[PDB]
């Protein structure tokens, strides 16, 4: 029963997935980190737990397909079952998508269908919304489109900035990612590990 | 201290603030109602407190301007200091906002800027979200724009049907739409009601 994450930067979401299997949790297992960068504390997270990472530079490669032939490439090698964008900062085009379809999902820290794209939680604070919070989802061929499997509400205070909102998000993604993950992969069905 | 409430249907939001004003929280008095049909609820619940009801069906007028001029003198002719739109379903155009800017107040059943316009807790359902909520805003120019006061979310259950999230929905709408305007028109401030 093997998953992928995608992620880069910190991934303190990639992180709380890789808590989740070790508290016995999360009902597969984290078998491939896919980065765009070596340099990364991300890479070190999950390094450690001798997680096999491929880093693919997107830029090194001629066209977004080239590049996402490679990725099928990567997740086929690994036997991946599933696949759990955390921190992915580029569309999934038709090649990724035809190959995981229906075996993708997606974290944003906005409630969709607001604020998609990129830099979410500045966007809701520079529209003075009052209530912000997490999504998570399937993903189709849209930016931040597909079946929303959860969603929590973050309120933002008179007194918050974007330093202690994002904070308060992340301490929601952290916690519900995983939470979500574990009930959508229940051992119940055996639908996504056949 | 006047307000003038715009409202059509059930007025169950109307109702609301009347009896938050009742209980000693509404700062002002509901001084007028403007409305499109005499046969409502909305009408029956207004008239019963003795507010004076001004009923203007709008597809009896020329243009939407026409309409608004016929508004704004009422507004005028009751001395009105704040306008709360309470399921008015018609945009608010330039005369409306030129006459009132900054004292329109709206309340629209979605987490803005997510679904806005008519139906919008279908269009929450319709797009299967798992949250969605109720705003109160200023009026600016445009549908369902302004500076957002308020947002309280509310989360769609499993079991959940139009029917019950709506009443949810109204539920928080009828607890949330008074308790902001009470600390919007806060007397320590007295900010709209200068004489």
């Amino acid at each position: 029963k093997r998953v992928a994450i995608f992620a880069s930067g910190s991934g303190t979401n990639a992180e709380a997935i890789i808590q989740s299997q070790k508290a016995g949790q999360l009902p597969c297992e984290v078998a491939l980190l896919i980065t765009d960068k070596p340099g990364a504390k991300v890479v070190e997270r999950v390094k450690v737990h001798e997680i096999p990472v491929c880093a693919l530079d997107p830029k090194t490669y001629p066209s977004k397909e080239a590049y996402e032939i490679e990725v099928v490439q990567q997740l086929k090698e690994k036997q991946i079952d599933f696949v759990v964008l955390a921190g992915y900062m580029r569309l999934v085009g038709p090649t990724l998508l035809g190959a995981y379809e229906g075996r993708i999902v997606n974290i944003h820290p906005s409630l969709l269908p607001a604020f998609p794209g990129l830099h979410a939680i500045e966007q809701a604070i520079r529209a003075n919304v009052k209530v912000t919070g997490v999504t998570i989802h399937y993903v189709d061929e849209g930016m931040d489109t597909g079946p929303i499997i959860a969603q929590e509400a973050v309120s933002i205070e008179e007194e918050d900035t974007l330093e202690t909102l994002t904070t308060k998000i992340q301490a929601v993604e952290h916690r519900l990612y995983p939470a979500t993950l574990h009930k959508l992969l229940s051992k119940a069905e055996n639908l996504y590990f056949q």
